């Protein structure tokens, strides 16, 4: 019945929060992490530097913070509506799977691809590696999935909010800029300026 | 709808990605020492990988790609892929190695996918750093799980082929576990062993 692919960004798309930040202030280093943005932004260095600010953070805490992010309204509703229309629903995140694994199960996403916060003796050791370590990581994984599930660009829908989602926007027919930054809105097929994911259903 | 997953180093290609590069760059003994120890409980897979890659610093990317695209396939390679696809098998490759190589073979054998690690590049030369998907010895297993859930394919319909201990992770979630000219440790949890450097020998099992 026609197989389709839907990919969601995580931070500020599914959850009305930025994982690395909620993590930062939970450990009391938000004011430092907030300023770590190296640059035409270097996503890789910025990310690994912020993560290091988390050295020694106990895992139970990090896991608690990551599994408690607030979702945007319509989240579940949107995802169920997509699945009932033969959509494979996936989530891409420059964030971490402590977060993405939880929401993948909660929203019944078919898959989630993010990075891992390396743990040593029950605490974060400040290191990170994974699927989304570079700024063009989403576009790449999208091509991977399309070739894997054998779904075309024409049958792909993408939803994100930041500059980082551009690499994903390139290989999609439907591009939704959800409460997005100027750069992303300007390449979108549709813009949603209201904090409710259900608004996307009419699509 | 079935799933067939292949290990890369010493399973699809009769070579070990990391050392071919090490020697091609002249840091073979250093890497060799480290490859050992790792196989002999001294250091975990993760630190090994990171340490062995640092020995590749400054290596031209073009030369690195060239070496990675020159690895000798195992005889019967294309045969099996072709055979598997007829039996409605989604052919995928897992590697604790690098996509610079697995991406080439992925495209050559037209595999549906290939999941590896990445060699960071700075000013057209290897950085000495690596990051990615398969950086831990339990990585392959965890990825197989993600795959099974994504495609909605059961373990019963999963066929795995590997040669090393690192492959025990994806063995634990497979019905058909194949040890291709493997180490005894993998042979132990195996379901079929192939002690012949010929990959078409798996066809009778598919
Ligand atoms: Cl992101
Ligand atoms: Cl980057
Ligand atoms: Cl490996
Ligand atoms: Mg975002
Ligand atoms: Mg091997």
């Amino acid at each position: 019945s026609l197989q389709k692919l839907a990919v969601f960004d995580f931070d500020s798309t599914l959850v009305n929060a930025e994982t690395i930040e909620s993590l930062a202030r939970a450990w009391g280093v938000f004011d430092e992490v907030k300023t770590i943005t190296l640059k035409e932004t270097d996503f890789h260095k910025s990310l690994i530097l912020r993560v290091s600010k988390l050295k020694n953070m106990p895992l139970k805490l990090a896991k608690e913070v990551c599994e408690s992010l607030p979702l945007f309204e319509g989240a579940l509703e949107l995802v169920s509506a997509l699945k009932e229309k033969n959509y494979k629903v996936v989530c891409f995140s420059g964030g971490f799977d402590l977060a993405t694994n939880h929401y993948r199960d909660l929203l019944h996403l078919d898959a989630a691809f993010s990075n891992t916060l390396i743990v040593e003796n029950d605490a974060l050791n400040g290191l990170v590696t994974g699927h989304m370590m570079f700024s063009h990581s989403k576009g790449e994984m999208l091509l991977v999935l399309q070739r894997l599930l054998n779904i075309s660009k024409t049958n792909t829908l993408v939803v994100g909010d930041g500059a980082n989602d551009l690499s994903m926007f390139k290989h999609a027919h439907i591009k939704i800029a959800f409460n997005a930054k100027e750069v992303l809105k300007q390449h979108a097929t549709h813009c949603i300026n209201e904090p409710d994911l259900a608004l996307i259903k009419p699509l």
